């Protein structure tokens, strides 16, 4: 089972700049409640974009997709190939474009928080993957942020 966890603007925006354009700390909760205790795989810039005090994320198996043979990430473990990456049996992706794009034909559950928020798509911008008609999704209530954003959850699923 690969499963990808993301958070995207309406827009389809997922970063800018090296970072996540917004504020969402609720999320942070449904994240740590849907990865923990698993393997988790992200592209070498995602792991240079968590924070210091949660790099590695705790509880978790890191697993960091580098092109760079000698890449150092300490408490991580570094691969060159996605097929080195995917080889638990619970496996959540958690970014970021590229990493994304590379891993969805092996996924088969896509958690999803939609918020909204006006971002316009910007040239350079990391990008949520697209789900076609293969995926079955569940939508769930829109919410309010302490952030005055608006969020919702979708579980998508395909077999
Ligand atoms: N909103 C959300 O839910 C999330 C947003 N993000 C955001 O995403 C952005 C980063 O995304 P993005 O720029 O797409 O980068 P990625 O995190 O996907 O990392 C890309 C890097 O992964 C490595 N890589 C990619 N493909 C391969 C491959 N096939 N084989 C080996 N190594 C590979 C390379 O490392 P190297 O260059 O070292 O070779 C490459 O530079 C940031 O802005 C981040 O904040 C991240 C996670 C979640």
């Amino acid at each position: 089972m690969v499963g990808l966890i993301w958070a995207q603007a309406t827009s389809g925006v997922i970063g800018r700049g090296g970072d996540i354009p917004w504020r969402l700390p609720e999320d942070q909760a449904h994240f740590r409640e849907i990865t923990m205790g698993h393997t988790i795989v992200m592209g070498r810039r995602t792991w240079d974009s968590l924070p210091a005090k949660v790099r590695p994320l705790p509880g978790r198996r890191n697993v960091v997709l580098s092109r760079q043979a000698d890449f150092m990430a300490s408490g991580a473990e570094v691969v060159g190939s996605l097929e080195e990456a995917l080889t638990s049996p619970e496996t959540w992706v958690i970014g970021g474009g590229q990493v994304y794009a590379l891993a969805l034909p092996y996924a088969t559950r896509c958690e999803v928080t939609e918020v909204d928020i006006g971002l316009p798509r910007e040239a350079g911008d990391a990008l949520a993957p697209v789900l076609d008609e293969t995926w079955r999704g569940e939508t769930g209530e829109w919410r309010f942020s302490r952030s005055g954003l608006r969020y919702r959850l979708y579980s998508y699923h395909r077999s």
